[PDB]
């Protein structure tokens, strides 16, 4: 019910709870997230988009940032019209149902007033702090580059020119946000979403890793990717199919099971599901076939809307 | 003599010797230097301006850069209207005889096309490279700031957007210029002028430490400032008064001396003067007063034009 807990849902960290409550009292508020344009949109993008719609529905005006520059800066893509990728990216977010104010990076990040504050910011940032903020975002080049330390201050100075009271992002962005809370004049609050494990089970879910499900993928592809996933019995930590169960699932839900071995088991909470998978009452194969079907149902509207 | 040797004169290093010749053969040609604007213009600035005039005499169109932006980036000053300070510096350089295209930094270091190339350059520059190039130009901060690593690329990028075939500066700016030779497509020629030691002798000449002789200093000060200089008999290295004779005074010179100790002696070259000090044949009080009197003469026209 309460808009606080609706926002706090599935959020690993909120800095801070109290500070959020004070700016909830304000009449007009803004929340902002930024995405580097990626070819295929995966589930980790959806989870963040969910929380923006939660803030949007809570009265927030939403700013979504497309970091077309950081593609060159972080060597993500040496393509000119990456905006074309971001166009589709912008379209996919609208298909999910988030009407926001999409601000491309190249529009606002070469202005003289902004570039000045970037140097002003570099006057207060130390080399050690900047590298520390990029331990989970950068590429960790053997011969590191000057662009690595420019990425955080541009990230921090962007938050300023967007003036968003709420700054959202993955847990990867925790350190740049703490740096931004230190240097920026206004103390924006930070909402950090959990990092999804991949279907490989070894690393985080990223498109380049290939361990990703796409809202654009075909129903049979979702069946196959899940069928091969790292779903171990008695494992809830590091289990990606259990992560899908925690976030993108709707309760109650019916799991088909013949009565000889148990019976149709309707679950009403992930904590119920977590207790049954941990004590080995539910088999991974059964969990995979169940989680797959709802995901196909949930991503199907977003699919046809494209 | 020839425009080469006039340009080589009193230069520590020229990268490259063969390249400068090819630049001189080109009819149209440009050379550029840059200065962080300071309140008082000491002798160390005059030496750099001289070599621009030597480049200007050879036909090089000259560009002087005023690093108004780097007044904050290196924390040289937090004052806003540094322009008025640098505007006084403009006329000061003209009195020395240098008419040039003065380009303020802030008027171009914030453009869209310039800023973008800074990032594109940061995608080819490593952190260790920029940190080493800043060794002689740093503030020796305990916790280094990101602005220290940003500074050299802006220089390397400023050199590009000025397209100056000849990039000239102090010997401390060597590594920044060696970075521009590696990164920039046009291999600009580098001319490195020596570093003048300060009157204290322990440090170098800077407007901060106060061990400087300004071109607007009053004639009695030049005598008193030189009177308390580190002039060690028999040492030419690290001798500031010796360096004044090497780069600024004109020859031949006759030092006044009673006959009993050798009489008035005629020195026709700094090498002869350098030989006498090593051979103890010349006392510092003599060399001090002699160097001072010749200096006020040289600084007299520049000093008068500033007045009124
Ligand atoms: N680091 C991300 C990419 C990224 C790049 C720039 C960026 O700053 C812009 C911004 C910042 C805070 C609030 C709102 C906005 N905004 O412009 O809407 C945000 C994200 C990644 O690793 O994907
Ligand atoms: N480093 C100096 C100050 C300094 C600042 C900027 C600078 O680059 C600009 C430039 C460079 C070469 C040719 C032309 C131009 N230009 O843009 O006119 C050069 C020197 C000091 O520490 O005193």
């Amino acid at each position: 019910m309460d808009e606080f807990e609706m926002i706090k849902r599935n959020t690993s960290e909120i800095i801070s709870e109290e500070e959020l409550r004070e700016v909830l009292k304000k009449d007009e508020k803004s929340a902002g997230i930024g995405f580097e344009p990626s070819g295929k949109i995966h589930l980790g993008h959806y989870l963040q988009i969910k929380k923006m719609i939660d803030l949007q529905n809570a009265g927030f005006d939403i700013i979504i940032g497309l970091a077309d520059l950081h593609a060159y800066l972080n060597q993500k893509g040496e393509l000119d019209e990456i905006r074309k990728i971001g166009d589709y990216n912008k379209k996919v977010f609208e298909a999910m149902g988030l009407k926001a104010k999409y601000v491309y990076g190249s529009e606002e990040q070469l202005d003289k007033d902004y570039t000045l504050n970037v140097y002003r910011l570099a006057l207060k940032t130390t080399l050690k702090r900047a590298r520390r903020s990029m331990e989970l975002i950068a590429r960790e080049d053997e011969n590191p580059k000057v662009a690595e330390v420019i990425y955080p201050i541009m990230q921090v100075n962007s938050i300023h020119y967007e003036g968003v009271d709420v700054a959202v992002g993955g847990m990867e962005q925790r350190k740049i946000h703490m740096l931004a809370r230190e240097l920026l004049p206004k103390k924006v609050v930070c909402i950090h979403n959990p990092v999804l494990t991949g279907l490989d089970g070894e690393g985080k879910m990223s498109s380049s890793k290939g361990n990703f499900i796409a809202v654009d993928d075909s129903p049979e592809e979702i069946r196959a990717k899940i069928k091969k996933a790292y779903c171990p019995a008695g494992v809830v930590e590091g289990n990606p199919i259990m992560e899908i169960a925690k976030y993108f699932l709707e309760y109650p839900l019916t799991i088909k099971r013949p009565e000889k071995f148990g019976g149709d088991l309707t679950v009403n909470s992930y904590e119920e599901l977590e207790s049954l998978f941990k004590n080995k009452e539910l088999h991974p194969m059964r969990l995979k076939n169940a989680v797959a079907e709802e995901l196909i149902k949930i991503l199907e509207p977003i699919r046809k809307r494209l």
